């Protein structure tokens, strides 16, 4: 049976949802977009809800808007966000209009646990081992996050921790411009576009991660493009033939070999006091050549987890049809998409 909705205005929107969510107040900063911190009383769980702005605008929202649910109705697993509800105050596809996410109340990211706390080496174990678990699963999917980085990861104070945020709204040039955070985790191919990228770009953001957990510090803090890249290649050497023929992008091929030809460094003098088992582990994520990287599932195994890996316990995802994302559809074909997995959404079992 469909719940009686509710209406209040909740900093310029008017945000309609059921009873069952109660004491809203804007979250974040208008930084994950309109969320509210919600407390719901059928689950006694604290929330966030999540209003999306203008959904079926354009075709390019209206797919994005499919996307996003999508996605979200797919991850089962504990290290990634699970979808607590969706739901729209609409009675019929022709009054459609709003769609309201819900999932756990974050609280913290890993932003707030490096700057504010101390993490000893258990703690980096624990964490990267959490971040790579997810990852299994997602990657298992053929789904890639593509935008990894502290504050897209919640952890709570048990230190267990959460991939949130797909990212799905794809960054503007301008936001990736200059000194800042949204670009300082990326993989080189994507931030330069040497290629066509796939999921190992992810490896490349969960070294960036480690290393600065392990330090706290920023491992590549680039005040550009240009400089970040010479911040990456000063660690983990130039490239050679092998991966210069593999860029595609002949014109960043023809930039990166007007550079000076520098070596790989020693990551244990770079990585001072660090456990031997976490460096080469950070030497084999932090690979300039993709194709070389530890996968997420062969890193899983790596001696440096040992406290934690499980193999029993290290699930994959569900297949995951994606074949929606070379489609050309309208306005009203993908929000009527929308609207039945809207309908068709299911509740994760109660405890
Ligand atoms: N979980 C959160 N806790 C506190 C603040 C932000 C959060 O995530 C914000 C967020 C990001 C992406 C999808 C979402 C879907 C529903 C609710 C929130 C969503």
């Amino acid at each position: 049976e469909r719940p009686t909705f509710y209406r209040q205005e909740l900093n310029k929107t008017i945000w309609e949802v059921p009873e069952r969510y109660q004491n809203l107040s804007p979250v974040g900063s208008g930084a994950y977009g309109s969320v509210c911190a919600a407390f719901d009383t059928k689950t006694g769980l604290r929330v966030a809800v999540k209003k999306l702005s203008r959904p079926f605008q354009s075709i390019i929202h209206a797919k994005r808007t499919y996307r996003e649910l999508r996605l979200l109705k797919h991850m089962k697993h504990e290290n990634v966000i699970g979808l607590l509800d969706v739901f729209t105050p609409a009675r019929s596809l022709e009054e459609f209009n709003d769609v309201y996410l819900v999932t756990h109340l974050m609280g913290a990211d890993l932003n707030n646990i490096v700057k504010c706390q101390k993490l000893t080496d258990d703690h980096v174990q624990f964490l990267i081992y959490q971040i790579l678990r997810g990852l299994k699963y997602i990657h298992s999917a053929d789904i890639i996050h593509r935008d990894l980085k502290p504050s897209n990861l919640a952890v709570n104070e048990d230190c267990e921790l959460k991939i949130l945020d797909f990212g799905l709204a794809r960054h503007t040039d301008d936001e990736m411009t200059g000194y800042v955070a949204t670009r300082w985790y990326r993989a080189p191919e994507i931030m330069l576009n040497w290629m066509h990228y796939n999921q190992t770009v992810d490896i490349w953001s969960v070294g960036c991660i480690m290393a600065e957990l392990l330090t706290g510090r920023t491992l590549f803090p680039g005040t550009d493009h240009i400089d970040q890249l010479k911040l990456i290649l000063r660690l983990v050497g130039t490239p050679g033939a092998e991966l210069l023929k593999k860029i595609s992008s002949e014109s960043a091929r023809n930039y990166i070999q007007s550079l000076t030809q520098m070596p790989k460094m020693n990551f244990a003098n770079v990585f001072i006091g660090a456990n031997p088992l976490a460096v080469d582990l950070l030497e084999k994520m932090l690979v300039l050549d993709s194709d070389k990287r530890i996968t997420a599932a062969q890193a899983l195994a790596h001696a440096y987890f040992a406290q934690y890996h499980d193999p029993d316990d290290e699930p994959v995802a569900d297949p995951y049809d994606q074949s929606f994302e070379s489609r050309d559809l309208l306005i009203d074909e993908w929000k009527s998409l929308t609207y039945d997995e809207v309908i068709s959404f299911v509740p994760p079992p109660l405890d």
